[PDB]
């Protein structure tokens, strides 16, 4: 009796061939997972907007079908049946119970004819066309993904509302289908094998946007809540009479034309359909409105002009004309809102001998002004002499007659004419038209219709008070949003009922199918909500529904707001808030201190930007392609791509600036030493290695390799089919092109080699001039006295700082197995792609592609179109340099950063706290990245500390005494006095100690013995 | 040179290189490629038959496998209305149209003006009606000398009441009594019924306005499907490997053809990329299907020293290969890079400083004086006696003094935006 | 009452606000530990593990930092722990930032007149989509509602684009000011 | 409006690039706050006396 349906249902939309793509379309659709029924082995069903129809048989029993709306022979119905296939469309008779061959009783006049293991149809009727789409498939409904094929096409030119089945131990099955956008897949051959149902799941939303069947761990944002209405509203006044259409277009004797007459027209209702017996108009035309809208609208100052012309000076009564009967007799405005009605009237006004009824104004001295009668009798003056009523070689009667006889040329016959100008949409109306109003409903989402005023809304009572004259409401965008009821007087206020965001949180497609919904203007402590659930938790950035809340903190993984994150734990999606870091606290008094006893030796790595892709555009090839036409066209914005250029240029060499400035520090190239001997230190894993065909390191190369990213690219390469799959000459085929760096990654190498040398050899001498030579030891321990320690324990340790810093050196190695670096690469590769993406757009033409355009049009209906694509293009240009020059600037600030850090980290010691590393800096080592730059930084870092008691001073005889360096300490018994940095304590003693007071004033002094 | 100097809008270039336009290509010759058809199309048939039907029962016939040369009906047909909707009229000669209708009815004079696709009124609401996306002509014509009769012609009519508007392209031929007042009309007739069906009366001496007029109205398809009704143009033999032009179908446009790998299905006869461009097509006699590929392409700079020092000067293809012929001229000396080739300087051996940067690594300069290209010099090369007991101390020292610049501001501006826009 | 909020007129057209990850009383827990790691150990915690010290014998040091003798602080201990809590006292007196306040006044007045847009007509017959839509047939409000919307893609790319600039400002100075917490904050500063 | 809604569909490559900048710099925010406040990730209690 019913079943589900899972991704059953696809056909081609168009005749186009498509390989390799994924394409997103709208048509009338079968939706995913809906309910189809089941019918076992008739009745009479509806036909909505199409029809889904499967059969699983085994011995051929579904044979056809009837369609039509009613079944009998006082309408049209189409018969489809196999038997030879058998189309027909006539008034046949059928009957209650038709089987297969007593299908009906009688077959009237025709129209058309034509008689020449699981099997899918889809049925549509669009302007008179049936169409049929197709296919069949070898094996309760199964499941899989196969697209019906185009079948056939007929023109019945029939209304069709209901159908039936024909049967001769089988199932059937029916679907509807609704309008729908679908994101399709096609393969290498051009076969659908997947597709996707965007308004069924927000995560379906979310694969429609990004384009894509997988989506990767986040969270994204949706549509905003969205309500449909539920019915449909008409309120007009209530008018009874019917609007006097005899005593207008019926009238026994029209008006002159210079005397025209005018009528006001109220309290009516304007059904002109009763004209359609008894007048035919050779002339109607509309000016402020369409005519198949006059029978929804209500209208409000209607007047009605009438008089009588001949045939051919019609063509006068219109907005821009000149002539004499425009000029001199009846003008119509520029902004005119109404309608022209004229028909011939040769029965009427033409009598024998000839009708001298009619007059007209044939000399005036100046043009009227719109809607001006002149209803004068003064001589005309056209000789610049006195004129006082004698006529005669000066002077003229202004009024001259129509001669109308009945044996005249149709140019020369008598016109009626009638002319009706109204407004609409603005003031209260009672001339109305014949709509039937229904029941007013408010606090829905209904469509409604407010005297001709559609719209969509929930409708609340109001507390505002129009006066009289005014029917309508305007907010601050300029939209309604109070109406007054035309029957009961009331005020009603008019809200949208669309209203909230929405969000949907994931941990990839490729993890798990579910997701969490956040409703970020809801407070469930509820029901705009798309699903509810057993889980519903509440936080202060909205509702979350489809994960679990949980008491305990970890660190965050996906960012929701306001302090909560979720992750992916059987497996759930869980909720809670991030914690900031562990609880601690400090052991502080007035006469105690820690003193570290140890000290440990760190590398950490830092990565910066220095760089991103230089590229040229040719925009007469990617706006134009090569179409004479539009590269004619085009001149009319000559001083639109020198612009983009000379920004495109200026970024360009902004680039090859940033690396000359953070690698050609220094002019002096200095080769790796001959002697590997420093003190035991290794540093073979970052010196130039030789034996690869670069002079790159071991760490340089295990670098390059984690960034997938200059060449020479052929027209013989990718000549042909290849060019549909490239992505690279696809760009360049539309005129755009990388330009490679001046500096190549083997100069840049070299650069880093001779630093290295030079700091490794030197110290910081030969960033300050001549570089001279001293033992690397010896600059290890000025680095410890840089850092406040004494040389001699640098000297007494140098095994274990020397182990230590090779086993930290090779952990950095170890772990590399630079998504700053990468994410750089992937914006630029995107923009461009985007970029060519954008070529598959209308911008409002008639089609994307030029030569369609100029195939069908000829040059000047072709330059209304070609302009509106220009205009797109260009925009899209526009935009692409604007965003590249936002990042340009940021790659800037970035290489700056990385210039200071190689001038100040590098070529000497910095005591910026947190600048050159984490700890106390000894020295920096740069290494050259793909576009960047890596800098490996060792530091000192204090471990192992001790409690001792301390005081500021020390009394001897009365005097007191200062450490000069260092602190006073003591292990319990004695007092020694030590340094800050490293437990190295001393006897106090006259050398170590000075003296400046009395021992009277400082606070917290401790006597002793110096 | 000349592209450059009409892109800065001077008559002289300072020293530097400049991008100028893509390397463009020129069709050589032009193709026509129309199926092989030999009847003309059934003009007579429908423009010249005996009776037609009324408007309330319009008809309707198709139209295929035939040549649409219409310049047989001047001979004998005047038409007084012709317009076309989706297509000029001069284009119609060198087009081909995939589903072709035609249909026929008369009606009377003054209701010709309703037969467009947004008009009110009896015919286009009870009787025929158009599509807003209407694609086709329509044909009208006065015939007073065959469908008027002395005292009366009676075999025309047309609807003049029904319940509600017509869709498109739909027919009505009931005989229902109409209900007028909501009260039963069960066959009997008067005060609230009547037979929806009116007749013309055609007599001979009406009013132009109340004359018969034939009307046909022809509906296609562009440049989307298979098509068998073609116009009067010649095809030409089919060219591959060369930049022509082409016409298939009706389709125009340039490019190189090649042999495809592509397996339409029947019902398909163009295809398209993700740009939404025609990329392949299948031949419409010998039903092969070949590939269309632009050819303009790579991209080119020029190199100049400056125009008041010489007027000499270099050309890098950054697409080309000539370790050749995509170049608008060749040379003695020709110089491989991997920036491009470049055609027009000396290579040289020995490393200077860069003068004109040309990219990955090579510079340019001028020099019996000519364009030199090498590779820049990164710097001299030293060394550091290092050991593990010696030292270098400064014994002097020298001051010095330099210089360093900033910008600290730029010039302030406002507008007039009425002024800039409008004038006065 | 949305006729009036300015709130709801944006977010009744599609313009919404989104919460910041960290609260307020996060941030303030932040810098409460960044006050009790300086006050009690110096400036020890900002390079490893936390060392305490008496704050005298700290204030000592921060004096041989600028160069003058730790005695000097000793024998004046009083004077300068009065000076430092009168110098706070009138730092809190005071306050009775305007910088912080236009930031919030142009992201309000951008999303304002962005709403207020929505008013024009760009070259049509009307502003409203259902007046259009009310009057002319398909074919005939094609021509107006492609007007419209052209209007509308621009407005809505300025906002953008001016989006992006003020941001990349915002940027430079959060990274001036990590810079003076790393520097003034966790150590003694001798620029 | 479901007319303005369809016609819209020749202009779809225009909105998801603006939601594009507008994410990116939300992420910005976040990260700007982060790296200014959260350099200490160990919390240390006020003193007790
Ligand atoms: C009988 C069906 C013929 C239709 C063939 C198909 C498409 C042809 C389309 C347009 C040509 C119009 C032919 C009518 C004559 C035009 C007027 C003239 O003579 O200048
Ligand atoms: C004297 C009554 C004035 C008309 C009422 C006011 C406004 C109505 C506007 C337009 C509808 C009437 C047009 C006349 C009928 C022509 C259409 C037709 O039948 O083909
Ligand atoms: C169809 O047949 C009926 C029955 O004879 C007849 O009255 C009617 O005129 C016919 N109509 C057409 C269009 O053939
Ligand atoms: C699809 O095309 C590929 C080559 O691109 C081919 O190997 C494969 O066999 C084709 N699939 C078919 C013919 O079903
Ligand atoms: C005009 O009046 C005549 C006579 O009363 C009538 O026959 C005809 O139908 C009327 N026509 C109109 C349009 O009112
Ligand atoms: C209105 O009257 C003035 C003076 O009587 C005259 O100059 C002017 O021409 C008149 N306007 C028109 C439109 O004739
Ligand atoms: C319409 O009828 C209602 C009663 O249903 C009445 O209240 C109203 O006054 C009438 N119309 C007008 C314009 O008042
Ligand atoms: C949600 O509703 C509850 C119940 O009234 C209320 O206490 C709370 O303040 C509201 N807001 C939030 C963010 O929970
Ligand atoms: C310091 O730590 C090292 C380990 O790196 C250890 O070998 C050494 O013994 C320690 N020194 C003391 C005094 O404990
Ligand atoms: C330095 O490290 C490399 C890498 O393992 C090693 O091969 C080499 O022997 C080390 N140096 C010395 C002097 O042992
Ligand atoms: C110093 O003493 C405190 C408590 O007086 C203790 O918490 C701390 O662990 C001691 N220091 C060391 C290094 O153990
Ligand atoms: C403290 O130092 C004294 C003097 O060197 C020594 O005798 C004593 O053993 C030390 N005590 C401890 C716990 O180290
Ligand atoms: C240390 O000072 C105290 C306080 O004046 C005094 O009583 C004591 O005798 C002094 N110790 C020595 C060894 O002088
Ligand atoms: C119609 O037929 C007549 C007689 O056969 C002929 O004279 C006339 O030219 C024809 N008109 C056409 C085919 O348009
Ligand atoms: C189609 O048929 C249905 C039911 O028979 C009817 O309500 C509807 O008006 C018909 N359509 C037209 C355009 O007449
Ligand atoms: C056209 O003629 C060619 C031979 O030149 C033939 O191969 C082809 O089949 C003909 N047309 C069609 C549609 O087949
Ligand atoms: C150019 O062609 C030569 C000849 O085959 C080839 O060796 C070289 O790799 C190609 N590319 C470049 C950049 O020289
Ligand atoms: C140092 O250089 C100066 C020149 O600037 C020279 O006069 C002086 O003699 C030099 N000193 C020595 C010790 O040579």
């Amino acid at each position: 009796a019913y079943t589900n349906s899972f991704t059953r249902g696809v056909y081609y939309p168009d005749k186009v061939f498509r390989s390799s793509v994924l394409h997103s379309t709208q048509d009338l659709f079968l939706p995913f997972f809906s309910n189809v029924t089941w019918f076992h082995a008739n009745p009479v069903l509806p036909f909505n907007d199409g029809v889904y129809f499967a059969s699983t048989e085994k011995s051929n029993i579904i044979r056809g079908w009837i369609f039509g709306t009613t079944l009998d022979s006082k309408t049209q119905s189409l018969l489809i049946v196999n038997n030879n296939v058998v189309i027909k469309v006539c008034e046949f008779q059928f009957c209650n119970d038709p089987f297969l061959f007593r299908v009906y009783s009688s077959a009237n006049n025709c129209t058309f004819e034509y008689v020449s293991n699981l099997r899918e149809f889809v049925f549509k009727n669009i302007d008179g066309y049936f169409k049929i789409y197709s296919k069949h498939t070898p094996i309760d409904l199964p499941q899989g993904f196969s697209a019906l094929e185009p079948l056939v096409d007929l023109p019945i030119g029939i209304n069709i509302t209901r159908f039936q089945t024909l049967l001769a131990a089988a199932a059937y099955y029916v679907g509807y289908l609704q309008p729908r956008t679908f994101l399709l897949k096609y393969n290498e051959n051009g076969t659908i094998t997947d597709a996707v149902d965007c308004a069924l799941d927000p995560l379906s939303e979310t694969k429609c946007t990004l384009k894509s069947f997988t989506v990767e761990k986040g969270i994204y944002q949706t549509s905003n809540f969205r309500v449909q209405p539920t019915e449909s509203i008409v309120r007009f006044p209530n008018i009874t009479n019917l609007c006097p259409f005899g005593e207008v277009f019926n009238a026994t004797r029209f008006a002159s034309v210079y005397a025209w007459n005018r009528k006001r027209i109220s309290n009516c209702v304007a059904d002109y359909s009763v004209l359609y017996n008894s007048a035919s108009f050779s002339t109607f035309k509309c000016y402020g409105v369409s005519p198949t809208k006059l029978n929804d609208l209500c209208f409000t100052n209607v007047y009605a002009d009438s008089f009588v012309i001949r045939g051919d000076e019609v063509r006068q009564i219109a907005p821009g004309q000149t002539g004499k009967i425009a000029d001199y007799n009846y003008k119509l405005p520029d902004d005119f809102t109404g309608c022209v009605i004229a028909w011939n009237s040769n029965n009427l006004d033409s009598k024998v001998g000839g009708n001298y009824n009619y007059l007209y104004r044939l000399f005036r001295k100046s043009n009227l002004k719109p809607f001006e009668r002149d209803i004068s009798t003064e001589i005309y003056q056209a000789g610049s002499t006195p004129c006082n009523g004698v006529e005669g070689f000066n002077c003229y009667f202004p009024l001259q007659s129509y001669g109308f006889q009945p044996t005249n040329g149709v140019g020369y016959q008598p016109y009626r004419v009638v002319v009706l100008s109204f407004e609409l949409l603005h003031a209260p109306a009672t001339v109305c038209g014949p709509k039937k109003s229904t029941n007013l409903v408010k606090n829905k989402c209904v469509n409604f219709n407010f005297n001709g005023l559609t719209g969509t809304g929930v409708l609340t009572e109001s507390n505002k008070k129009f006066l009289p004259f005014q029917q309508f409401g305007r907010d601050i965008a300029d939209t309604t949003d109070a109406v007054r009821d035309p029957q009961t007087l009331e005020i009603l206020d008019i809200t949208p009922c669309s209203f909230g965001g929405v969000s949907v949180i994931t941990p990839g497609t490729n993890t798990s199918n579910q997701v969490a919904v956040l409703y970020q203007d809801v407070n469930c402590t509820t029901w705009r909500v798309y699903s509810t659930g057993s889980n519903v938790f509440q936080t202060r950035a909205g509702c979350l529904i489809g994960a679990e809340h949980v008491n305990n903190s970890y660190e965050c993984d996906i960012p929701i707001g306001a302090g909560i994150c979720a992750s992916y734990q059987s497996q759930s999606i869980i909720a809670y808030t991030m914690s900031l870091g562990a609880e601690n606290s400090v052991a502080y008094s007035n006469n105690s201190i820690a003193i570290p006893t140890n000290f440990t030796i760190s590398v950490t790595t830092e990565i910066l930007p220095v760089s991103m892709t230089k590229t040229s555009v040719d925009c007469t090839m990617y706006i134009c392609g090569d179409s004479t036409e539009c590269s004619n066209l085009l001149l009319q914005y000559g001083s639109f791509c020198t612009q983009l250029n000379r920004a495109l240029t200026g970024i360009a060499v902004e680039q090859d600036k940033n690396t000359q400035e953070v690698f050609a520090q220094v002019k002096q190239i200095y080769k790796t030493p001959p002697i590997k001997d420093f003190g035991g230190f290794n540093f073979s894993q970052i010196l130039p290695d030789p034996s690869k065909p670069s002079k790159r390191s071991f760490i340089e190369d295990l670098l390059f390799n984690k960034v997938t990213l200059g060449f020479i690219k052929q027209y013989g390469d990718c000549l042909g089919d290849i060019a549909a799959r490239d992505l690279i000459c696809a760009q360049k085929f539309n005129g755009l092109t990388v330009l490679p760096p001046l500096l190549t990654d083997e100069m840049i190498a070299q650069y880093t080699s001779a630093l290295l040398a030079g700091t490794i050899t030197s110290g910081w001498t030969f960033g300050a001039g001549a570089a001279l030579q001293i033992p690397f030891a010896m600059q290890m321990a000025y680095r410890f006295n840089g850092i406040g320690v004494t040389q001699n324990v640098l000297y007494e340790n140098q095994k274990l700082i020397a182990n230590q810093f090779n086993s930290a050196i090779g952990k950095i190695q170890d772990s590399l197995s630079l998504g700053k670096l990468q994410d750089v690469v992937n914006q630029n590769a995107q923009a461009l792609n985007t970029l060519v993406k954008q070529l598959s757009s209308n911008f409002g033409a008639i089609s994307s592609v030029l030569n369609d355009i100029l195939s069908r049009l000829d040059k000047v209906e072709a330059e209304v179109q070609i302009d509106r694509l220009i205009t797109g293009r260009l925009q899209s240009l526009q935009t692409y340099v604007t965003q590249q020059l936002i990042r340009a600037a940021e790659i800037r600030a970035s290489a700056n950063l990385a210039a200071t850090k190689m001038s100040e980290c590098v070529l000497g010691q910095s005591k910026r706290v947190d600048f050159c590393g984490k700890g106390y800096h000894l020295m920096s080592f740069p290494q050259s990245a793909p576009h960047g730059v890596v800098f490996l930084h060792v530091t000192y870092v204090p471990a192992q500390e001790k409690n001792f008691t301390t005081a500021p001073a020390i009394c001897h005889d009365g005097k007191a005494h200062f450490p000069r360096e260092g602190v006073f300490v003591s292990n319990g018994t004695h007092w020694f006095v030590t340094q800050r940095n490293f437990y190295e304590p001393q006897i106090i003693t006259t050398d170590n100690t000075f003296v400046s007071g009395n021992c009277d004033v400082v606070i917290g002094i401790v006597n002793n013995t110096v």
